[PDB]
Order: structure tokens, then C-alpha cells, then sequence
RNA sequence: UUUUUUUUUUUUUUUUUUUUUUUUUUCUCCUCUUUUUUUUUUUU
């Protein structure tokens, strides 16, 4: 939402698409190899998302 | 003879801790010559 005055951040859950996540596996990795886009929600024609 | 409207200085505070100088090496190593060893004694 919001940038605070010490480099905090406040983050906000007013959509449709957004709130809390159900089943899955998670993976992090560092925050320099994701390409910056406009579409980050993706709906692979695989068998998942 | 030139009207009307366009917000602004992050929210939070009433957290526990039962130790003690230092600290850790260096090897074996040819001593030259008048001697037995003098000696009581007294004046401090």
C-alpha cells in the first residue's frame, strides 16, 4: 500500500484475487531472478498454477 | 470586460537470561698447576 517513514512497509488485501492461500508447495529464492511484469498471476495450461 | 475547484507531517510498546586470573615447547655442554690443607697465644 504504503512506503513508512523507517523503510516499512504496510501491504493491503482489497481485491478479489488476493487473501489468504489454500493448498500447495512453496519456494523461495532470492528476490533478483523474477522478471519484472505486468502480469504476475498465471494460469499455466499444465495442470496447475 | 478574465469566473469555479484540485485532503495531509508511520501505526505500536507494560522484554527472560543462573559466570571468573592464566591459556601452548627448544638439546647435550673440558673451570689450567708450590702443597699437605694452616690452626696455641694476646691485645676489639
Amino acid at each position: 500500500q504504503a512506503v513508512f517513514s523507517d523503510g516499512a512497509v504496510s501491504l493491503h488485501t482489497r481485491s478479489l484475487k488476493y487473501g489468504k492461500l489454500g493448498q500447495g508447495v512453496l519456494v523461495q529464492v532470492s528476490p533478483s531472478l523474477v522478471k519484472r511484469q505486468k502480469t504476475h498471476f498465471h494460469d499455466l495450461p499444465c495442470g496447475a498454477s
